[PDB]
């Protein structure tokens, strides 16, 4: 208990609570100031970051006064309800992430892919379903004294207002853990795992191609140094703006003036990835080769051509026969050999794996839908590998008391309250949220 520690664990504690309040503050102004954050999964994200800020306020702070205390000095009817608001935050946490991936799962099997089903209005409903079911499953089985245990160590602390152990008995640490922890964790594990494998599944020629070209409603220069706009839409050959900017004109049907929507973008991007597939099926060099693929490698093959052109393909006439005689690995080190790999590289190693493999594992989160995905995924694997420990060393307990000491119940329950804090930190890797930060921070 030396000076050094009870200081030392003290500053830790105070900073935790600081991270936590701040960097949840910060998520929530952020989507209700920033119209760009205002969606169903941020709606989601704020009910979480809620959670999490009624952690650090309510829960850590006096959980923290418990530890270097060494005793509890907030009587017993501040004990049970701040129990009642721990259980709250958890249940509520876990259930929003376990919502997020099945509104993540109906969102990918629908024709919008990345747009959830549910409006604004009913997404609140949601939101506040969860908290009104949670907080009856963990304020009742808490207030009713469903949880108290009959043993003489726990009807002592329950007396005495000095003490605030959790003491509970056998049935309300197995039903309260899974009805609250486990059955929302083994959905979202299973739903999310499913949301990953569709996402990749249906990835095709046009989410490919917007990976390699990109996205610029602007006219600009490529690494051949021709003008280009949209998703790889080779303009003109000229080495003029004004040269570039007429063909514009004419391929739209309008006064550009150099810019352009991203209805015209993707209506200019439909008809280039048909003209690529239309000169492979005239092409009698490609034709074969093409028939002899499967889905995947034929979007690899059509990518090929949108970028080199349909005769600039077929001048790979060795690589093209390896292709057709399924000899991935033998065609690989052939297009490796080619000046088209030297110029572009990133993009080539991509095509190359994926005629090789033969999936979509080059093109793994690699869009930026499926990086909010990934994000998210994040945020749901950090929280289990956080709240597991504990969960497991609880229902572990009630078959053995005396196998685990107090001294490491607490310590997983920290383990768990720090996750509180993690969350605005990941958020940094969406660039909608890293923009609203810096905005709110004032940098
Ligand atoms: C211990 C108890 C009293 C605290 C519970 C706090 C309640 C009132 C808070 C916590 C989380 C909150 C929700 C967080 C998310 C959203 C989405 C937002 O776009 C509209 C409001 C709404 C729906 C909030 C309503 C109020 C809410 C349910
Ligand atoms: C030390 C940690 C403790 C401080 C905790 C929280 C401060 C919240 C900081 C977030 C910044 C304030 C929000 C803001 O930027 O203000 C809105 C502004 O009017 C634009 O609309
Ligand atoms: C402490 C409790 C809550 C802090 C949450 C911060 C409140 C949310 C920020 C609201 C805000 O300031 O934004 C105004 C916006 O312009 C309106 O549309
Ligand atoms: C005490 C904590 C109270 C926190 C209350 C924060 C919930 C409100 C909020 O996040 O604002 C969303 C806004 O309504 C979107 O338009
Ligand atoms: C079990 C978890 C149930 C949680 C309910 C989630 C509802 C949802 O996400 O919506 C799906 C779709 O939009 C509906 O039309
Ligand atoms: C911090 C490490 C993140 C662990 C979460 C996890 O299990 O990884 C799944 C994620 O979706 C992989 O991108
Ligand atoms: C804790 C000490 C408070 C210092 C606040 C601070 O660091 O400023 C916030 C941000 O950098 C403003 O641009
Ligand atoms: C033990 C203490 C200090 C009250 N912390 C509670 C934990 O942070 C999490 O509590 C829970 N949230 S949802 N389900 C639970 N539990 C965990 C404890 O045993 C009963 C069910
Ligand atoms: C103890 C209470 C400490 C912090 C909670 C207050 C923070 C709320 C600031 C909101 C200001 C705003 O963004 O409009
Ligand atoms: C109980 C299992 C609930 C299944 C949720 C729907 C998602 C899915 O079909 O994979
Ligand atoms: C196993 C325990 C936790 C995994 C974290 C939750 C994220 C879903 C897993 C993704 C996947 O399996 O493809
Ligand atoms: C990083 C998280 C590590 C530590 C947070 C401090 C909480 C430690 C609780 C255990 C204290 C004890 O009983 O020894």
């Amino acid at each position: 208990r030396d000076e050094v520690w009870v200081v030392g664990m003290g500053i830790v504690m105070s900073l935790i609570v600081l991270a936590i309040v701040f960097g949840n503050v910060l998520v929530i102004t952020a989507i209700a100031k920033f119209e760009r954050l205002q969606t169903v999964t941020n709606y989601f994200i704020t009910s979480l970051a809620c959670a999490d800020l009624v952690m650090g306020l309510a829960v850590v702070p006096f959980g923290a006064a418990h530890i270097l205390m060494k005793m509890w000095t907030f009587g017993n009817f501040w004990c049970e309800f701040w129990t009642s608001i721990d259980v709250l935050c958890v249940t509520a946490s876990i259930w929003t992430l376990c919502v997020i991936a099945v509104d993540r799962y109906f969102a990918i099997t629908s024709p919008f892919k990345y747009q959830s089903l549910l409006t604004k209005n009913k997404a609140r409903v949601i939101i506040l379903m969860v908290w009104i079911v949670s907080g009856l499953t963990s304020f009742l089985p808490i207030q009713m004294h469903w949880y108290r245990a009959t043993h003489q160590e726990a009807i002592n602390c329950y007396a005495e207002e000095t003490c605030c152990d959790f003491f509970t008995n056998q049935a309300y640490a197995i039903a309260s853990s899974i009805v609250s922890f486990y059955v929302p964790l083994v959905i979202m594990v299973f739903v999310y795992s499913r949301v990953f494998q569709e996402a990749k599944r249906q990835l095709n020629i046009f989410e490919m191609l917007r990976i390699d070209e990109g996205l610029r409603l602007k006219i600009y220069k490529d690494t051949e140094g021709y003008y280009t706009i949209g998703i790889g839409h080779l303009l003109t050959k000229s080495p003029s703006l004004n040269a570039a900017k007429s063909e514009l004109d004419k391929a739209i049907g309008r006064n550009t003036n150099g810019v352009i929507t991203k209805d015209e973008a993707e209506k200019l991007f439909n008809q280039d990835v048909d003209a690529a597939v239309r000169g492979i099926l005239r092409n009698a060099k490609l034709k074969p080769v093409y028939d002899s693929l499967d889905a995947v490698r034929r979007a690899a093959l059509i990518n090929m051509v949108f970028q080199m052109g349909e005769t600039g393909v077929a001048g790979f006439t060795n690589s093209l026969r390896m292709l057709q005689q399924k000899r991935w690995d033998e065609a690989a080190v052939n297009l490796a050999k080619s000046r088209w790999y030297n110029q572009t590289p990133n993009r080539a190693k991509r095509v190359i794996t994926t005629f090789r493999t033969g999936t979509w594992d080059a093109y793994k989160f690699c869009l930026k839908e499926h990086k909010a995905l990934k994000t998210l995924g994040i945020i749901m694997g950090t929280f289990t590998l956080c709240w597991l420990p504990f969960f497991i060393v609880n229902i572990v307990h009630v078959i053995q008391d005396n196998l685990i000491r107090k001294e490491v119940y607490i310590l997983l329950n920290w383990i768990g309250y720090v996750n509180s804090g993690f969350n605005p930190l990941i958020y940094c890797r969406s660039p909608d949220f890293r923009i609203a930060f810096q905005e709110l921070l004032c940098l």
